[PDB]
């Protein structure tokens, strides 16, 4: 079973198991039928690594049911008070239209790209807000999606506005919330008794993630080498021991919304081991240690059926969210496209 094969078989489980009603994807495999707008907007993302992947025509139905019974079950509606739920829906749309030219994902990016916009202020000098109802929280994850999603449109409508926001956005991002040393990337700013406060504690996989995408995709939109050399910091950081891996693995980040961390992280990392611009050596780091994790998810991490649990070392016991399956699912499409 070669990288390819070992994708297929974790889409067709992913599918098997959490298909529900609308075509959209159910939070958990036992007794939890609740819809997950960003976690199915993650789906909508790996139902497209499969069709990038094997070119099979039957992934483009099950993407067009998943985007309109987001809106089912949104309640009739795109809107979400969560604006990164809203940024990482627009960003698996502009990818589906570049892949398809098909119109309706197109329209959908531009109503969530408005919504988007509106959650920027100036407070804490810059940063989109985590909520329409918390504009002093400003979170590396309503951020780096923001930039990559303003880096997608900028791919398809080639306005400058759109790569200004995307400089505005990741300038800030990196001002604010980019370890100087490290190139990790702290959770969040907010406000607590008159004092601006940044959650240090915080540093996950998906949010240097983000911040690796754009400044991939923003070095690939300018040429600008300072964007390539943060990226490349950031990684190296990823790859070297400290915060984010236990043994060389991706940590455990338990389940819910944190397991879909670490696939988010493996989707951008894998975007800047295919730049052309990267180092040959880089290169080489950056494969084996995606190939190290691959391994040990398929090796350790995976039920018989196919399920991934938040640990890639240990097979999980009991429930498994979408979530958690969803980056296992990631990690093996990443590793097959680097093949
Ligand atoms: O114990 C808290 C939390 O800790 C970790 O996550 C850190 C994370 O928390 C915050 O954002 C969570 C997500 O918010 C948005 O999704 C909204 C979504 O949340 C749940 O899935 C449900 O309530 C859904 O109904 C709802 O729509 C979005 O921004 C998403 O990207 C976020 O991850 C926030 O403080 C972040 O800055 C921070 O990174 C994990 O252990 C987690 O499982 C845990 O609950």
């Amino acid at each position: 079973a070669d990288w390819g094969e070992v994708a297929e078989n974790l889409q067709e489980q992913t599918y098997n198991i959490y298909l529900t009603s609308n075509g959209t994807f159910r939070q958990d495999n036992e007794g939890n039928e609740n819809f997950n707008y960003w976690w199915n907007a993650h789906m909508l993302d790996v139902l497209i690594d499969g069709y990038e992947r094997t070119g099979d025509e039957s992934y483009l139905p099950k993407m067009k049911s998943l985007l309109e019974g987001i809106e089912v079950r949104n309640g009739n509606k795109y809107e979400n008070v969560f604006i990164a739920a809203m940024e990482w829906l627009g960003i698996a749309c502009l990818r589906t239209y570049k892949l398809t030219n098909d119109q309706q994902y197109k329209e959908v990016a531009d109503l969530l790209w408005e919504e988007t916009k509106q959650g920027w202020s100036d407070v804490h000098g810059g940063g989109i807000a985590w909520k329409t109802d918390t504009p002093n929280s400003k979170n590396a994850c309503s951020n780096g999606p923001a930039a990559i999603f303003a880096l997608y449109l900028y791919e398809i409508d080639q306005d400058e506005e759109d790569l200004e926001w995307a400089k505005k956005i990741y300038h800030w991002l990196k001002d604010t919330l980019v370890d100087p040393e490290s190139g990790l990337v702290w959770d969040n700013i907010d406000y607590h008794d008159g004092e601006a406060i940044i959650n240090r504690d915080w540093i996950f996989t998906y949010n240097v993630g983000t911040y690796i995408g754009a400044a991939n995709l923003l070095h690939q939109a300018t040429g600008e080498g300072m964007y390539l050399d943060d990226a490349i910091k950031s990684a190296s950081s990823v790859v070297a021991p400290g915060e984010l891996t236990t043994g060389g693995v991706l940590k455990n980040e338990g389940q819910g919304d944190g397991g879909l961390f670490k696939g988010i992280l493996v989707r951008y990392f894998t975007q800047l081991a295919l730049n052309p611009d990267l180092p040959d050596g880089k290169r080489n780091e950056f494969e084996e240690f995606v190939l190290f994790n691959a391994e040990t998810l398929y090796h350790n991490g995976l039920t018989s059926a196919g399920l991934a649990g938040p640990n890639w070392n240990d097979e999980p016991s009991g429930r498994v969210d979408l979530s958690t399956q969803l980056s296992g699912v990631m990690l093996m499409e990443a590793k097959a496209l680097l093949e």
